[PDB]
């Protein structure tokens, strides 16, 4: 039928299938996916509950299924969405887990090292929105990507990416905001920000958002060098993060 409102267009990408449903219930992996003893492992999870947009794109034979992840990834996190998790090819496990145990499409299984896979929480007002994407190049060299946009039916949890997963989407992507963040720097968020700049100490970024400025700081107390962390203007709600290479 129609896309996500908040995607880009894929130049020439066809629907091969549109699904929809009031209260569907997805479990989107936060890490590797595999299976132990038959039955299935998640290296953390999130399930929701709620109103359920999937739509798979077959791309033109021009464009690959990594241009058009990147594409989706860059928009994502452009409209602030706070990204949860991020992983290519092997990193991801089992595409054929994803494809048929978490998206329920045979046609996304391909090449374990041939996928991506993003998951992200839309800011407010979609605040307990999830969108999901993924993306293959199968062996019939036919590239697909898979975008999903479910509408939690109850409030989502307090969800946070590992610091793995900033650090690596703060240098794909060269930048990413965090929209579900206090205003007041503290908590778990001040805890993932401080152990993101310890697990890679010559990091540097520019910080920018309403509070930016009071971001710095607690991470300075916390003990980040004030020499890695600029600032920024924006008036986001989040914090915003800029990769300063």
């Amino acid at each position: 039928s129609h896309d996500l409102d908040i995607l880009p267009r894929f130049p020439r990408a066809e629907i091969v299938d549109f699904r929809q449903a009031p209260s569907e219930e997805r479990i989107y992996p936060l890490g590797a996916i595999s299976r132990i003893s038959g039955r299935l492992r998640m290296e953390g999870e999130v399930r929701a509950e709620g109103e359920l947009t999937a739509l798979t794109y077959r791309l033109p034979p021009e464009h690959s299924s990594q241009e058009a992840f990147a594409a989706a990834r860059t928009a994502l996190l452009k409209a602030d969405a706070t990204p949860l998790f991020w992983c290519e090819r092997r990193d991801c496990g089992s595409s054929s887990l994803l494809a048929n145990a978490v998206f329920g499409n045979a046609k996304l299984y391909g090449p374990d090292e041939q996928q991506a896979y993003l998951l992200v929480r839309l800011a407010a007002p979609q605040e307990n929105s999830l969108v999901a994407v993924y993306s293959i190049t199968r062996g019939n060299r036919r590239a697909y990507l898979q975008a999903e946009e479910l509408k939690a039916d109850a409030p989502l949890a307090e969800l946070l990416p590992s610091p793995a997963t900033l650090l690596r989407l703060l240098k794909a992507n060269g930048e990413l905001t965090l929209s579900h963040v206090p205003a007041e720097p503290a908590g778990s968020w001040l805890e993932l920000l401080v152990r993101t700049l310890r697990l890679d100490t010559g990091v540097r970024v520019e910080l920018s958002g309403k509070h930016a400025q009071e971001w710095r700081d607690a991470l300075r107390g916390q003990g980040v060098l004030n020499s890695r962390m600029e600032l920024g203007q924006s008036e986001v709600e989040g914090l915003h993060l800029n990769w300063l290479r």
